[PDB]
């Protein structure tokens, strides 16, 4: 009866995954997974890190995820307006730079760095699997 | 119910797809997919080529696919005897050589290269979905 | 006999450019530069603004310049009292916004935006060189 | 008379850089650099290293260097023939795969990484320094 994702997706555990084929920024990359009634990578356990970890192994591309922050002395807070749980990752690289487009989080050969929202970047867009 | 793939593979069309976790030459290659209830990756249409191609746009790696020769006075077949559809892509590369262990395709940034089997290349893995 | 810039400085037209070490508010920068007999960038001409954009074409930071405004009534003057040019760049963000320091302009992925002084950045300082 | 770098280049002890103001394939890159009487990065010293860190520490995006081999049966060399420095710097990442193209190393983040040489890239261009 119901397939728990759609046809491209890579369904992992409770979410259905989408691997961009190209790069956009960070706002274009934001429309895709809205237009697809999902939301850019949110990482909510180690588990989750492991997974999205080995399925860009295959990649030294960055890859834009769902948490970013305008002010540097605010916490990173993902599109749903959650915090980043502690014990998940680091945020590498210049975390107090501010960019007119915003800082955002990046994965890149599995470590986690902030970036100017304004690059082109690969993305994935998460879901809700339809289980039951 | 029942799920067209297992989790972590692509469904698209009538199969899923899988990525090796490690590289290898295509021997190998062939008898991981076996051992996984799978074989190496067949293209039998551009749809196929294209969303191969979509697949793998994030990683620079060359991928087997199931497509091999023993020189190029046989015709190249697929892992089932079946025949290459000749004008789905133009399998590049080493296409005079003759190698011991045989002539093997694999796909790269999109298009299809000939070489030596002996190789050692990560490669897709491709098993029919669960439908109806 | 004697060499146009010094060392780790870009040698451009008539002038040295170099980028700050650290990322500060306007003020401190201005200071900066003046300790190495410099001053923040002044961009005269469309050729400077092509040289600085390459210059910096492989950074997403901004680098503050040396063009600044108490309000948007107020005009934008680079430090030594001269206008800027308007065919040079339109200025983005914050044209409208007024903050207690002053409105200053910075230069990142190369286009030219307002932002409050207080802010921190990265900057450019230029000084003559020595021609023939 | 004669300056020790042309315009545009960065002056740096005995030599002149040249960052590349765009992304290009190693193939590109390399030809620039020839075109210029120059030749691609070549790291022969720590202190070059640790000055080609502090130069692209502005960057999170990939810079190729002179180095490079056909396939893992080949040796890294540099552009001019000479080996891999010992004991200089580990080249990271995927170091034993095979592209129809090449391996080429590029910096990033100051690490250094093998990939595949048909990817785009930053570069930076390497000669003497005309002196005293
Ligand atoms: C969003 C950018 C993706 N990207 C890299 O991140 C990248 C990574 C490494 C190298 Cl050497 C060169 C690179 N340039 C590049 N070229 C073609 C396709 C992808 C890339
Ligand atoms: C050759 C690739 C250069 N590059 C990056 O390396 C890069 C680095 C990080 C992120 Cl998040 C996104 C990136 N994409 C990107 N977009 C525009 C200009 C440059 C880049």
């Amino acid at each position: 009866c119901s397939a728990p994702c759609p046809q491209d997706w890579i369904w992992h555990g409770e979410n259905c995954y989408l691997f961009s084929s190209g790069s956009f920024n960070w706002e274009k990359s934001q429309e895709k997974c809205l237009s697809l009634d999902a939301k850019l990578l949110k990482i909510n356990s180690t588990a989750d890190l492991d997974f999205i970890q080995q399925a860009i192994s295959y990649s030294s591309f960055p890859f834009w995820m769902g948490l970013s922050r305008r002010n540097p002395s605010y916490p990173w807070l993902w599109e749903d307006g959650s915090p980043l749980m502690p014990h998940l990752f680091r945020v590498r690289g210049a975390v107090s730079q501010t960019y007119p487009s915003g800082t955002c989080a990046y994965i890149q050969r599995g470590a986690v760095y902030a970036e100017n929202c304004i690059l082109a970047a690969f993305s994935i867009c998460q879901k809700k699997a339809n289980l039951r």
